[PDB]
């Protein structure tokens, strides 16, 4: 099940906190950014994705093409620059940033009318589930 096409409203969200300090995430930001509830949404076809991460305080958009490395600029996220590649590993979707941190990525898969996804960073996971509106 490849099909990631969507709006996505959070269900779960788990050691959210600690991927943020793998990513240095300046204090404050990170005890008020640890309280909001994520949306995602998620436009793909064929190879194309444009993704939108967004809370009532941020705002996270990247369009990427799988199997296309891509220089990037973590923007809003951390203000880092990484080489960022977007694979299939049969049909969990598998991001790799490299650059500075360690581990860097994500993996996101479908589960029925369900998306999973794990953030990694450093020795860091969080979990997230959200649910198909
Ligand atoms: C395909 C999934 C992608 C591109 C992302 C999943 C989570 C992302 C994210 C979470 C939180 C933030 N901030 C600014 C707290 C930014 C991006 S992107």
């Amino acid at each position: 099940t490849r099909d990631q096409n969507g709006t996505w409203e959070m269900e779960s969200n788990e050691n959210f906190e600690g991927w943020m300090k793998a990513l240095d995430i300046d204090f404050a930001t990170r005890k008020i950014w640890v309280r909001l509830t994520q949306t995602l949404v998620i436009d793909q076809d064929g190879d194309n994705f444009k993704v939108k991460s967004t809370s009532t305080f941020w705002n996270y958009d990247v369009d990427f093409t799988v199997g296309v490395e891509f220089d990037e600029y973590t923007k809003s996220l951390d203000n880092r620059h990484v080489k960022a590649l977007v694979t299939w590993e049969g049909d969990v979707l598998v991001c790799v940033q490299k650059g500075e941190k360690e581990n860097r990525g994500w993996k996101k898969w479908i589960e029925g009318d369900k998306l999973y996804e794990e953030l990694t960073c450093g020795d860091q996971v969080c979990r997230q589930v959200f649910k198909k509106k």
